[PDB]
């Protein structure tokens, strides 16, 4: 007569089947499921999900009378009774856990108990635009049906612990429903671009920036070349640095690694103009590729000086102008591929 | 008759069920509850933490009589009784373990045992400040209730091993009450700013002025521009480093990483404008980038080398007064900045 | 009669050993098993998968009567009866995890199971030709038999989630047989080379080209030594990231690495020719290595001047013609092995 | 009659509960305990340890009768039985394991078991003198004992498997007991300081030691400004080097720490008060901060040049004996400053 | 009757005690032993490997009457009688897993039955000549034995998987014998050194060479003091790399380690020595460290301007003399030491 000893007979009972007697269909109802995300990876594509549910079902056999036993309400632990497993079919490793170690069963055989479903999906995004990107990921949950042996599952509310999960932000997860009466959360991820573009986009354009003014430093007062070479191994390290961290699959694979192929040409062959035109300034030609007398000596020794001066200047003269025409063309074409890359990148 | 075959009566018994005889309210005691830091994130803001408590229940079946066994105490396996689970419901990841695999049970129900909670918790904290941050951190202590049934929990003490974890230190560990009656731990953390501001603030501090300094080079006399792009490419691995480790959220993120940006941006305004006087210093003019006799003859010469002379000191006089303007400009502000910059880091 | 009686009947019966009443013989079919890449290290060449299958054999001690029990189906908890374990013989840490917690049986005792098994394989992989790559991986599907006693399993068809699992890239998996009657899956396996062209070939090609034209830069100007030391050093640090990421284990290992070498070899030999020719030109040989009157004098001096400008010359075009011959041949050199190596690395 | 029926007929007893007839009071010998050292922690500060433990009990309620069954030893399954189990409450994580399936018992109900300890002990060590440092580190070996029941642990040696775990040296493992009749083990923990030293110490030293000789460069004459520049950037990365992997606790916290802090604000020093002469050298004053007659004609001409280089080569001088003033005084600091600090990181 | 009613009796027998009844000494076969190797650390000196082992034992409890049960073998679950254990008592954290849920039983009582030991062994390996080392690494099989009951370990054949590991390759794995009738299995290890050979100890050379050829670099005309401080500042981090990966531990350390101290410490006195050199030639002494009228007058300026210049010239070929003589020295030293070191690393 003790709730106690009603219990122990339920344990007793030993119902660890699952309520099929009714046709082999047993509609179990999922009410309030909260979802969170714990991770997510940006190389492989791949999202953590915790999902806190309350399964609520029925276990006829685990109904007593109530004139006996004057109770409503008794607690059992969950592995002396059957419990249905939440899967995540969607994605890979999903792992259901029980939140507490004791579950409460009804008078008229109504059984509610909460679980954890950890999960990794491997999410489809369309990462064309780093890092103004973000997608919807479905998240399907499913509990075992095969053959003539179908359990549906009722959901009704989800609520989502929204908030950054590091680069990434979750924004929302509503429920929706697949073809095939299959119940699925769609989850709405974000990147916060405020990091990538200070850390990463920044840096390149105000790097691209000084390689365009590089062009007033002389030919002949040096610090030139090494300028640029320091330019060029910097934006090297920057692609490995971008090659390390982002997925290159496919189609609509993400086009800042392009840009910073494109960037990276662009500074060596600024860079290779220069040296030719620094050869071109000090030789004079670009061969080297390619395979009273007392009184009257003294003038002459100086207007021999003068006339060597006059060709110094004249031969620094011609690769300046060189210089600038080639500085004005790629300025020129360098300011507009910026200008169409960022076009690109954040509206296409 | 002997307490060996007590404690195997009370293991034949078989009470694997809660004592729910008492209108389902079991009052569990967990006096002196020990809290420890393993780890905490700082790009992540998760703690780790590991609970050691001491629970201490009534269970009514698992009492005998003292006549017929002379004894006061008997100790059992945990498997082979009922025990309560607890929680940390506030964090993610919460994992109960059994100290030992015995417990102690008196002659009157009363049974003392012993469990460790580990627990990773999501913990929300204000780090605009960095590294000069701090806040309280709630831990939920909870054990399952459902419906009709509860089981309260009644804690009165808590002991924290106070002491630094990595970075990050932990100051102290309160009991506190939640609104709905439910106890929980507060946790203050600090972080010691000794480290980061040695690593990170002081060498980008000291770079800073020493590109205000680097005004000092002369512009023909080179040295300049390679000794900003140094500091250019260095303060950009500065940014890298420092987004590696922080965390990128949203409202109240780290003000550093907008110092850092801010100062990355003047760095490279400075080496444009220097750059810039370089070519006009050079050249006189910024249009590179806008589209008896021979007694007397020497005299010409000479005076034609002299006003070469005096040309070439007016241009590169030219250039020194509107380098020392900009300089006059440039390091006001950076100094202004500095001292805006400290003083909303540390007292805002 | 009820269907949870016949389930509760069928668990009591405990049937734990296999069926091997006929001739010790079990017939096992797995038709439709999906296969599913989650990982490929490049460095130790071992790839991760999951097979996802659904085993479905024979059980005569768990099959009812009809007419008695009017039901054609029973749902049954998998550890309560015998079930078959499948492995991966072929590779290390295989696991099989059970997909749900139930399985069905039908009234003439076959029964219905889904399994996952997650494997490690360590897969050989002809790596000559980083990054232009691709091979066949056997994955083993095995079940016990020892001696008197096999299970043959009977597979019918696979299917593949194909797409890019990092770097490589799954292309197939089709069904093959082995030679002593054991089946397996052939996996095809390819490497996006769209990230190594760009990260790692690009940037070293074109360092090489600004090497053959860095010998542009005069002797005497400066900017040369160091452009090339810078290098140098750069190539040093390609070096070490392309060893951190390939097996350099025996025959046919990748010719990145000795083309890296190379390179490197012919770099450190044109900067010290360099180094070598810029003494000379310096000092005028390489011995460093080896062990009315006041109205003439004045020309006398002017002479003098003039005959020292005139050596200075003459010491500096002789260098000029020995780096104009090293010039040529170095580059005809470099570029026919830079043709022959990428000729090698794409179709050998 | 049987040995192995004897061994079923001591499982079938069911004995899981311990010896506490004796007025629950179990004296447990464990003789012989191994103890070794997997790694250590520089940052974290904490120790893994595995000790191999030979515990040795008494069950009289697993003691048969010689006469009946002549043996005087078998062997039983460990969870057949009830078994100790050690913990160490000192450290965190601590899990024992195992080691066979098996143990021996005696005829007059001595039973001999081996166990495997492996524990995380959070370290306290003085690092005030990295890296010649060393501690003695207490490990607790501890077994259930609650109120009225106690169960002594009697110890009698330990064996230490000395060698070094990384950069950490394990030099003993010597037994000793702690106030309230706790044993416990004292671990010597030893620094190899040859592997920090090399790869930390001296190279820095040498750093500024080349910084101490950098004066000799002229400040006409150029590549002074960035040798300092390469070696402060040097610094500030050797400073996150070392902040990347030692403990910034608080007190006694290393002292390496500021010697390179110290060292780079040197450096930096250095740094501006050259490029400052270097200014003063170019310009004459540091005011850039604060706000016949053809035969005569030519003498003039000569004359004016000779008056310009003699100003040239003064202002030069003048600069030159600053920077000599400077110089003497800042290597006389910076030898004694280093000479006190390896005094004060070898001796204090 | 049935073979399934066979194996359901055996499974009743519960004989979960091992076959001890024959003086509790069982002789367990162990034929064909498979070993592999997954993984070696060379810091930590740890080997990671893979034993497949085919266990086959004697139980006479598990053995029929062919007469009544006409057949010869039976396949039984492992869980449901006993099994041995095999250990790896050499190694650290042995762990032995089930291959399968089944095992084969004969009619005469011989079990066949296969188990996978996973172990991690603590190597010894002589790291003196790195890479250029290699060794036998010893590595116990073992099964529980205490006092009185012991049981053989009686091996046949090791086969190994070789095959290269990373930078290790496994060249054999042999069964040898140890002093106390122990079986174990001798692996030896061997180092591919084509890799850290061309990743290490090559790009060193090269740079050695380099510093050597670097004083053809005139010291008047620079790029001579950044040329070896770059060099310096390389092999710094050369020394850190080498560092964060190779075992300092005590007697017989890599010897790779002191060649890169002494090859620091050369290039540090190399750039020490050239850098005084500098001021030397800039100044003519090492005093820094150390605290008609018409024409007449002209030839006076040039015959000053005429003894400056050869006073110039002068004191830039005093300096010229003593870098040669330093050179001379220095090469001859430094191949010297490098071929000794080589010869040491070689065959030593
Ligand atoms: C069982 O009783 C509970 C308690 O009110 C109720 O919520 C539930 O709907 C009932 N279920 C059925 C099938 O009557
Ligand atoms: C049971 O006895 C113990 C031992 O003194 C005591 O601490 C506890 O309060 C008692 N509980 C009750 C309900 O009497
Ligand atoms: C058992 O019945 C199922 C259901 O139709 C069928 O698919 C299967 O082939 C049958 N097996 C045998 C051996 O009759
Ligand atoms: C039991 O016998 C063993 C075997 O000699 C002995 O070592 C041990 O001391 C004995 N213990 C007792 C309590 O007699
Ligand atoms: C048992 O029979 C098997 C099968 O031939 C044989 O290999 C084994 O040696 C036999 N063992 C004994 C003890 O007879």
């Amino acid at each position: 007569t003790t709730r106690r000893c009603l219990a122990q007979m339920l344990i007793d009972m030993e119902m660890l089947s699952m309520p099929q007697d009714e046709n082999c269909t047993l509609p179990i109802y999922v009410p309030f499921i909260e979802y969170q995300t714990l991770s997510v990876n940006t190389k492989s594509l791949r999202l953590n999900s915790r999902l806190r549910a309350i399964v609520k079902w029925t276990d006829p056999q685990l109904a007593w009378d109530t004139s006996v036993y004057p109770y409503d309400a008794v607690m059992l632990p969950v592995d002396k009774i059957w419990t249905p497993v939440l899967q995540v079919k969607n994605g890979i490793s999903t792992n259901m856990k029980h939140d507490a170690n004791d579950l409460l069963v009804y008078s008229n055989g109504t059984v509610n108990h909460e679980v954890q479903i950890n999960a990794e999906i491997n999410c489809e995004v369309n990462l064309f635009n780093y890092p103004f990107a973000g997608d919807e990921c479905p998240v399907a949950i499913e509990t075992f049906s095969s053959g003539e042996c179908v359990t549906t599952l009722i959901l009704d509310q989800v609520r989502s612990l929204d908030g950054s999960t590091g680069d990434w932000q979750t924004t929302y997860a509503r429920l929706k429903k697949q073809r095939e009466d299959r119940n699925f959360i769609a989850v709405g991820l974000k990147i916060n671009y405020s990091s990538p573009l200070m850390t990463l986009l920044l840096p390149t354009v105000l790097i691209v920036l000084a390689d365009f003014v590089s062009f007033a430093l002389p030919l002949h007062g040096g610090g030139r070349n090494g300028f640029k070479v320091t330019l060029v191994l910097s934006f090297v390290m920057f692609l490995n640095l971008l090659n390390s961290q982002l997925p290159g699959n496919g189609d609509c694979s993400p086009i800042i690694r392009i840009h910073f192929c494109i960037c990276l040409v662009l500074l060596v062959l600024s860079m290779l103009v220069s040296m030719v035109l620094t050869r071109l300034a000090h030789d004079g030609s670009l061969a080297f590729f390619s395979p009273v007398q007392m009184l009257r000596k003294v003038v002459t020794f100086l207007q021999r000086l003068d006339d060597q001066k006059n060709q110094n200047e004249r031969k620094h003269a011609f690769a300046d102008k060189l210089d600038k025409i080639f500085f004005l063309f790629y300025v020129i074409l360098g300011l507009i591929y910026m200008c169409v890359m960022l076009g690109i990148m954040v509206a296409y």
